[PDB]
């Protein structure tokens, strides 16, 4: 983390999108390129019990070099504000862009390889990601497809394993219920107290896909929500999946997703 540097003559602050993990998130430019980049900025007052999680998202981001895996660019303390640069993603998540209506399945089974990629790099490099979901699921104007979001090392994504005190396995049970919630809008159980969820989730059978989906989506999705994390397949194992491989199309044709998210 740059402690010399003033982040406010490097970046002009633009537009907030969203509220992020520990701190506000703006679109911002790097003065020096032009290029637009993602501009975290938290209150290290405010955030004084949560810094080690902090410094662990940013140490893990920073040893990730993936096509797949939303690019870190660096971070500095301006008096009591560190400010975290990343690339800038304009396509949205992935959960964004199922509000115009539903996703068909050539875009859901495109999404879910190009996350899959993003997995298989992760586990290659013995990581996790531990919070796989569509809202952490970012795309280019371009219709690339990056993870984002790291779970710190809201209960409806994940595994039984990880609620009941695991492996990258969680990570291909969380995949699952992304899965589902790209088909169907929202995750198993969203309409119920996260409380709930918390026992429901290692108590009940495995969730479904319900509703009139091909086979080899149901099929996939249970494949990834098997309670017993060996049983679940590897991502390596789930990009040669059927699902995957009848249905992926090349990832430029989702820019046809983000131009129906603008237009609504
Ligand atoms: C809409 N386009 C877009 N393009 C890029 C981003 C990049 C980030 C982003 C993510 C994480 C960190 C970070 C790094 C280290 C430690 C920590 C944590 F310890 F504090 N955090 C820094 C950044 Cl800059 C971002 O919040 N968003 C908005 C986000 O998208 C996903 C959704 N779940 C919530 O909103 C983005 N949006």
């Amino acid at each position: 983390t740059n402690l010399k540097a003033d982040p406010e003559e490097l970046f002009t602050k633009l537009e907030k999108i969203g509220k992020g993990s520990f701190g506000e998130v703006f679109k911002g430019i790097d003065n020096r390129t032009q290029k637009v980049v993602a501009i975290k900025i938290i209150d290290l007052e405010e955030a004084e019990d949560e810094i080690e999680d902090i410094q662990q998202e940013i140490t893990v981001l920073s040893q990730c070099d993936s096509p797949y895996v939303t690019k870190y660019y660096g971070s500095y303390l301006k008096d009591t504000k560190l400010w975290i640069i990343m690339e800038y993603l304009g396509g949205g998540s992935a959960l964004d862009l199922l509000e115009p209506g539903p996703l068909d399945e050539t875009q859901i089974a495109t999404i879910l390889r190009e996350i899959l990629k993003g997995l298989d790099y992760l586990h290659s490099e013995k990581k996790i990601h531990r919070d796989i979901k569509a809202a952490n699921v970012l795309l280019s104007e371009h219709g690339e497809v990056k993870l984002a979001d790291f779970g710190v090392a809201t209960p409806f994504w994940m595994a039984p394993e990880v609620i009941k005190q695991y492996d990258s396995k969680a990570d291909i049970w969380s995949l699952g219920i992304t899965a589902i919630e790209l088909a169907r809008g929202e995750p198993p159980h969203s309409e119920l107290h996260p409380m709930k969820v918390l026992f429901l989730i290692p108590k009940n059978n495995p969730p479904t896909l319900e509703g009139n989906y091909s086979k080899p989506l149901k099929e996939f999705v249970e494949a990834c929500l098997n309670k017993e994390p060996s049983f679940r397949p590897t991502a390596k194992e789930l990009l040669k999946h059927k699902f995957i491989l009848r249905n992926a199309k090349k990832t430029s044709y989702l820019t046809e997703l983000i131009d129906a998210h603008h237009h609504h």
